[PDB]
């Protein structure tokens, strides 16, 4: 007697289990238990994933269902499970996703110019530096509250809901009720504040007291600044972070990108393929009985779409484990996931890291580990793969 | 085909593993492999672990020899490991002691000032709140710097070496070294300031000039300084934390304790008894063969005192998991440890914790978590274990 296997199988996010590759040749889909106790389908090949991806029929919304197998607590109210979809419906997605790109005149510039001021603060202050903390992080935060167009100041404040709002519990969360609702009623004064003009709130500002928006709630404007500021800094912080680990651990890598950083594009799509930042599979509930590969899910089932899974798949990127630089399939990863639900955030998370590697290779070409790699302390129970501190000599 | 028995067996510290009570039974003197892949003796019965620890030829100094099997690496000289030893030898015992004691005029005072100030900023800000890195910690950092008579400003540098210092690795840490040395440099020239003249430091500032300790190293002195902050900080604010989880899960004896507050002292040191915050066994090596239960350590074997094994051995502490108030033998535990390297600060530990909960206790009567149990972030890999955040609400 055994029980039934258990997900998440390692919150370490510096090294993949090699149980993975095990259940992907055996079976690629499979059934597993989550952290809730309820039972779910865990599907791990690049092939399944993106069929499931593809299909909306497996739902987002869904997942939200009073009495739907949970892999793991709601920590925002259901109806913002389908944010994406109010935002479309209320007509605001080509401008939300407009503000959220690389593009804005300066925006470069500032995250170039963040990221420097933030090393040369850690390199006054001499080793060891701590890269998560004191870099990636509050790198991540200035540039949400820019996206945005809100105060810098504000930023840490917003940034300390997120330790508890990405969560990843078996029950409720008082402190997540707390924090949105705080979190909430701030970009609702950022919305009624006139000195705000620019970035995503100060866009949704103007369309807000447009007539052909005087029907989409206020609610739905605050909760898209919550929902992006929390999204973009959790996911572009927890991602610099972790792909930080995987070049430090390459001093080879660390060395090509340093002397040819016309390659760091390339590096960071290799990065971003074989992140393992996401720590549970994404879920999704099936809305009608649908045949994935030798399994025939049943409507009300949980579906967890294992991107580690996929983007390690050998049948897909050969050599999976390896960062090459040369493949022919580069952008054809899931780190962004796929399909309806596909990040809205994707090149701006790329720039992200593209620009903090260019800075932290310029400014420390010598930074290694200051910690033997095994002292890294994961955060569990949490919708990331992160080590609560990183570290670094150089 | 198992492998031997790892060690440790969780780095959680809100329950014990239903492991302990099961190999204090069958096994109370058993072989285990530690992080290093070294063979030890693990002792977990309250019998046998006091026996080790009164018998010297168990000894803390030979841990450090080279070649020994080490339950993990050293995270300072090894002369260090000696250091009690070294301040004994000096000449510097009585004096060291008595700087620490809760004793020195206005101590308990800024004791409660400063945990007053701190909750103060905590209701101030409203809840969530992080007892341990708003609340503890900063209570411990505060207390040390006044016991040792250095700036409260510098308290927070110091403190931060203190994630890596402790580490319990595999090995060698090479950030352990560069802040030991920095935080060696720091005591050097404390004990050249002529403004400190007050706690630990300010005395030994003194003996250092007086005729009878010129013979004394100035490394020693500066020894002294960074291993008493370092202990002390890490020990008290470790299990303030872990006692702060233990008293809010007894809202029962929260409420006792906070209606009848001269039973706090009886609380604290049931709350010491039962506390899980010495991540690993206390190590000793055997300098002579020696019968332990059924086992004859021989010289040169590493033996690991299980605190709670002994702390909650049913033999010695009825209802052991129970926190009771009018046990006939309170004092008896062993979390200051027992015999030669009895801790020298264990009253002043007290002080803290009793001072630091009757604070909370008058502050914030309602605390609770604020986030569920399972949620909290255990520290891998540390000498401690201990919540990476601590959530509350009130
Ligand atoms: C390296 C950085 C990032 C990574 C790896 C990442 C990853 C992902 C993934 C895998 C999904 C799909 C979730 C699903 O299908 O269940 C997603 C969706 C999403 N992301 Fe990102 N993301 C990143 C950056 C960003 C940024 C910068 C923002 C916003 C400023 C953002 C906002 C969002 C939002 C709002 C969704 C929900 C899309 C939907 O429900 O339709 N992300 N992200
Ligand atoms: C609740 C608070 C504390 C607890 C639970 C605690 C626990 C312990 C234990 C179990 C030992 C024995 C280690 C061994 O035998 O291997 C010890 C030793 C020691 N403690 Fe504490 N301690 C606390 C507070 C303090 C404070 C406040 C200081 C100093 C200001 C301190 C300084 C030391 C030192 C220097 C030793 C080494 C003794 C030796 O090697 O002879 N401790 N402590």
């Amino acid at each position: 007697a055994t029980v039934l296997l258990e997900v998440p199988f390692s919150a370490r996010g510096d090294r993949i289990p090699d149980a993975v590759a095990e259940l992907r040749t055996r079976e690629p889909i499979r059934k597993v238990r989550t952290i809730t106790g309820a039972e779910a389908w865990l599907v791990s090949s690049y092939a399944l994933c993106t069929q499931v991806l593809e299909d909306r029929r497996f739902s987002m919304k869904e997942t939200a269902a009073a009495g739907a197998p949970r892999l793991n607590a709601l920590t925002v109210p259901p109806e913002v499970v389908n944010n994406m979809g109010n935002i479309a419906d209320a007509g605001l997605r080509k401008a939300v996703m407009k503000a959220i790109t690389p593009k804005a005149p300066g925006l470069e510039q500032f995250l170039r110019d963040t990221a420097n001021s933030l090393l040369d603060n850690l390199i006054t202050e001499g080793a060891p530096a701590d890269l998560r903390n004191d870099f990636a992080d509050p790198l991540a935060t200035a540039l949400h509250c820019k996206v945005l167009g809100i105060p810098q100041e504000d930023g840490p404040k917003l940034f300390r809901s997120l330790s508890i709002a990405f969560m990843s519990s078996a029950d409720p969360i008082p402190a997540a009720k707390i924090n949105w609702d705080r979190d909430i009623e701030y970009m609702a004064g950022i919305l009624e504040n006139p000195n705000i003009t620019t970035g995503l709130m100060g866009e949704l500002s103007r369309l807000r007291k447009d007539p052909a928006y005087s029907h989409v709630s206020d609610e739905l404007f605050a909760t898209i600044g919550v929902t992006f500021f929390g999204a973009g800094v959790i996911s572009t912080g927890s991602f610099l972070t972790t792909a930080l680990i995987s070049l430090i651990q390459r001093p080879q890598l660390r060395n090509l990108l340093h002397e040819k950083p016309e390659l760091i594009p390339a590096g960071v799509e290799e990065l971003l393929r074989i992140n393992l930042a996401f720590a549970d599979g994404l879920p999704r509930l099936a809305t009608a009985d649908i045949q994935v590969g030798d399994v025939l899910v049943r409507k009300g089932e949980l579906v967890l779409v294992l991107l580690e899974g996929a983007n390690f798949d050998p049948e897909h990127f050969p050599n999976p484990g390896s960062i090459e630089l040369d493949r022919p399939n580069p952008t054809s990863h899931l780190a962004f996931g796929r399909g309806q639900h596909f990040c809205p955030g994707s090149a701006l998370g790329r720039r992200h890291a593209q620009i903090g590697i260019e800075a932290l290779l310029k400014k420390m070409p010598g930074v290694d580990l200051a910690v033997p790699i095994d002292q890294l302390v994961w955060r569990t129970r949490f919708q990331r793969r992160i080590p609560e501190r990183l570290p670094v000599l150089w």
